[PDB]
RNA sequence: CGGACACGGACAGGAUUGACAGAUUGAUAGCUCUUUCUCGAUUCCGUGGGUGGUGGUGCAUGGCCGUUCUUAGUUGGUGGAG
């Protein structure tokens, strides 16, 4: 439960993420891929059928979350503000991190990973 | 586009750059078409707005110069006409 809340959120700042209408399906073909995340409300589940054919066969590693209406202010464009509107952006279904570069609380994500999925 | 910014939408389930091969070209300008690969929020689209101008106006101006002016001319400060 700590893995869901705060320790994924310690390293998502400036790294090689996924952002844009060709990029998320572009940058997954790379062997720098550390821990990633998937929004589990994709309307056609055939896009995520492709990434599940991509993720488990090598060491790519997911966390399931709800959507992108709430991750829409997590990826890098925040629309709610003291002046921003409640609807400017929609986030992504699938972003990655290709190099951490910092070890702030980067253990509870990596401890969770070889904990339950062996 | 070398149209900064302000606002609204379109933007990760598909905005925007680049580009070989073939008509397309005056031309190795993907200019544009044909099929498709590619860059990664940078932007595009409309709406207000700066901008650039060897664009007009020397009869709106400045500065500079030229001339009447290449000759000896010019002017105040406190002094006559019951």
């Amino acid at each position: 439960n700590t893995a869901l809340q705060e320790v994924l959120k310690t390293a998502l700042i400036h790294d090689g993420l996924a952002r844009g209408i060709r990029e998320a399906a572009k940058a997954l073909d790379k062997r720098q891929a550390h821990l990633c995340v998937q929004a589990s409300n994709c309307d056609e589940p055939m896009y995520v059928k492709l990434v599940e054919a991509l993720l488990a066969e090598h060491q790519i590693n997911l966390i399931k979350v709800d959507d992108n209406k709430k991750l829409g202010e997590w990826v890098g464009l925040c629309k709610i503000d003291r002046e921003g509107n409640p609807r400017k952006v929609v986030g992504c279904s699938c972003v990655v991190v290709k190099d951490y570069g910092k070890e702030s609380q980067a253990k509870d994500v990596i401890e969770e990973y070889f904990k339950c999925k062996k």
